[PDB]
């Protein structure tokens, strides 16, 4: 078998994509973001407190046919950013672009974090981290990848995310069309639960390529590149008026700036980001200070290639024996 959906930006800056999601029977359609960082599948629903629900679509289990409550389970998440979800578990029929899996925990939240409420275009969330790093207690439960993969026709899936555009998630095959070149695979820890690599250099713009090992994470739910302070003061060094602002919680640059390109390596071939995905606007709506997309990892603990860079290629999350990641250009 084999899936494909196509996943959107949920506003102008590519903050986040969502992929829409049909669960139960009748199917209810919500609009989840794929997160490769986490390993878990919540969602909006009828048990999820009234008054942090403004707009988002919600899983009502009582009306699905096929939904079963997992006795006993729960789940809560903290997320990087301090965001927070919890609830219980039924497990019901979760279809991604025509691929269906039966039996996946649908994880329905009584309690959202403000930010979940505050956007209203996110119904919930679909990881596809390893299923180690799974919430569910006391039973931990699978990603839908995870329990999709025998059925699959390859062990795989893709990212494929759109600049400014929608692009595709596609399970189980890929996609030779939707890149260019070749697919440069790379070895992957799953120590940490996570799609962790090591990326073999930088450079900024037309710059040398700096020759240097990076271990990060694929992560399809951070929107923003984050790697170590020096990469990141290297980058904005090259933007006139870019500075670390505190006060914003990072770089940023004057928005009449012509943001310079961001070179990743992938073994010895060479992810370039363009410039203006680095853009991610006024920091406060009328201002003439940007934010930009670069940032450092300093703090977090963590190198994460978000969707500034992961946007910038085709991205192979294999999940054979020994998970691998590929990446094209495109």
């Amino acid at each position: 078998s084999t899936g494909s959906a196509t996943t959107t930006p949920i506003d102008s800056l590519d903050d986040a994509y969502i992929t829409p999601v049909q669960i139960g029977t009748p199917a209810q359609t919500l609009n989840l973001d794929f997160d490769t960082g986490s390993s878990d599948l919540w969602v909006f629903s009828s048990e999820t407190t009234a008054s942090e629900v403004d707009g988002q679509t919600i899983y009502t289990p009582s009306k699905s046919t096929t939904a079963k409550l997992l006795s006993g389970a729960t789940w809560s998440i903290s997320y990087g950013d301090g965001s927070s979800s919890s609830g219980d578990v039924y497990t019901d029929t979760v279809s991604v672009g025509g691929l269906t899996v039966t039996g996946q925990a649908v994880e329905s939240a009584k309690k959202v974090s403000s930010s979940f409420t505050e956007d209203s275009t996110i119904d919930g969330l679909l990881g596809l981290a390893f299923s180690t790093l799974n919430t569910v207690s006391p039973t931990q439960q699978k990603t839908f990848f995870d329990n999709a993969k025998a059925s699959l026709d390859s062990p795989v899936f893709t990212a494929d995310l759109g600049y400014h555009a929608p692009g595709t998630y596609n399970f189980g095959f890929i996609d030779t069309t939707a890149y260019t070149g070749s697919i440069t695979y790379t070895a992957v820890s799953t120590k940490q639960g996570f799609w962790e690599w090591t990326s073999t250099g930088y450079a900024v713009g037309s710059g040398t390529f700096k020759s240097t090992s990076i271990d990060g994470i694929a992560d399809t739910g951070t929107t923003l590149l984050y790697l170590p302070a020096t990469v990141v003061s290297a980058y904005w060094a090259q933007v006139s008026g870019a500075k670390s602002s505190s006060s914003v919680g990072g770089y940023v640059f004057p928005c009449s700036a012509t943001l310079p390109s961001f070179t990743f390596g992938v073994g010895s071939a060479r992810i370039v980001i363009p410039g203006d995905y680095i853009d991610f606007g006024p920091i406060s709506t009328g201002s003439s200070s940007c934010f930009g997309g670069i940032q450092s990892s300093a703090g977090i603990g963590i190198n994460i290639f978000g969707d500034v860079a992961l946007k910038a290629a085709f991205v192979v999350f294999n999940g054979a024996t020994t998970p691998t990641l590929g990446f094209a250009s495109k």
